[PDB]
């Protein structure tokens, strides 16, 4: 009655979608670097989100997608001219999905239960990125922290998944790869899974997951129509 | 009146103390996995500050210092007991000044400027990294972010140096080897120095330091008895 998941919210970037998508064209222009300039650019990118909402600075996803590309190859000593940033910005809008996920997403819904993505993009970018997949129809709710101009993990921000979907903490399930945003909705209030893709280990940020996963089939496997 | 520099407020972590020191240690007591080991402990512990700031979890510099290793540790397959912790842990409380440090404090004051650490340390690490290297009377005050219960680079952190001080924004020339701290202050209103000492690009957050130098010697060297 308030008590048992009836929504699965889900973060984007590195939980649906494999940010690491776009070493394939940092290849391209870097030759032998493509691993190392991704790694680095989503880094920073990450980094830029929490250093600017702790700052009272907030500049959309896009934009800190490109500061971060911008320090990342001055960092490295790399040039990038204006076409380059161009292209390879594009190309966060058009990330992979982790080949789980279309499967996992039908069982999700089939087994009853609402579907919404929380995420750090703006609108538009999280539109670009589930719209280029084809995978539209598979969420009830595509929920930006543009709403609230702050980024995870501020409490704020997971806030806006139980007012979108008009539901109880306990009724939401948030899933995330990355545990220190599984962390974050866990101090807001939600149960929370943790996809442990990687075999890791989580953060010490003094939470422990309700549900531990390998991937998103698994956790889909869960769940009973 | 209130639009010339009266002091120099310096961050520790980095800037006044070497956070590698630690790495000999780490080397031995994890042969062929020190450097990694050392570079990790301290780039989750920075995430950790922000991670519990953003998330209104507030714990201080110590607990996020061990909190962090056992992470680093978890995450590389690194087994380590009880005093193995509480050994590595004591290393983190006597840093290494950078070799330029000391003489460029005794330089600074030979001017007439104020001199503080502002630092996301507790009021005991401060003490004992500040102590341990004998360089406790070269500042007239140690500031830390316990007084807050908040991590850099929330506003409220910059904010210490001027209320202690008794001075104004226009006065302060904050100094930071970190470009993300010198960034916070600089949104605070500081007017801020990056030491620019690996030779690297600074955080596109968008505001550019007021000056830079390679070296807390330099620094000195631009200050007249
Ligand atoms: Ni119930
Ligand atoms: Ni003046």
């Amino acid at each position: 009655g308030m008590h048992a998941i009836k929504a699965v919210v889900f973060d984007l970037y590195g939980t649906l979608y494999d940010v690491y998508s776009v070493r394939t064209s940092c290849e391209r222009i870097f030759p032998g670097q493509g691993e190392m300039v991704s790694k680095m650019w989503r880094q920073k990118q990450l980094e830029y989100t929490w250093m600017r909402t702790l700052m009272g600075q907030y500049q959309d996803f896009e934009s800190a997608t490109l500061d971060a590309l911008r320090y990342t190859c001055g960092s490295l000593g790399l040039a990038l001219d204006a076409d380059g940033e161009a292209h390879l910005c594009s190309e966060y809008l058009s990330l992979t999905p982790f080949a789980d996920v279309p499967q996992a997403l039908q069982q999700l819904r089939a087994a009853g239960l609402k579907t919404a993505i929380l995420s750090n993009g703006s609108r538009h970018s999280i539109r670009q990125v589930v719209g280029n997949s084809g995978l539209t129809n598979s969420f009830d709710h595509l929920i930006s922290v543009d709403e609230v101009r702050l980024f995870k993990p501020h409490q704020k921000v997971y806030e806006l998944a139980m007012d979108t979907l008009h539901l109880g903490e306990s009724e939401i399930l948030f899933v995330s790869c990355n545990s220190w945003d599984a962390t974050g909705a866990k101090y807001f209030g939600y149960p929370v899974c943790w996809i442990n893709r990687s075999n890791g280990v989580f953060d010490q940020l003094g939470v422990v997951p309700d549900i531990v996963v390998s991937d998103v089939g698994v956790l889909a496997s869960r769940f009973s129509p």
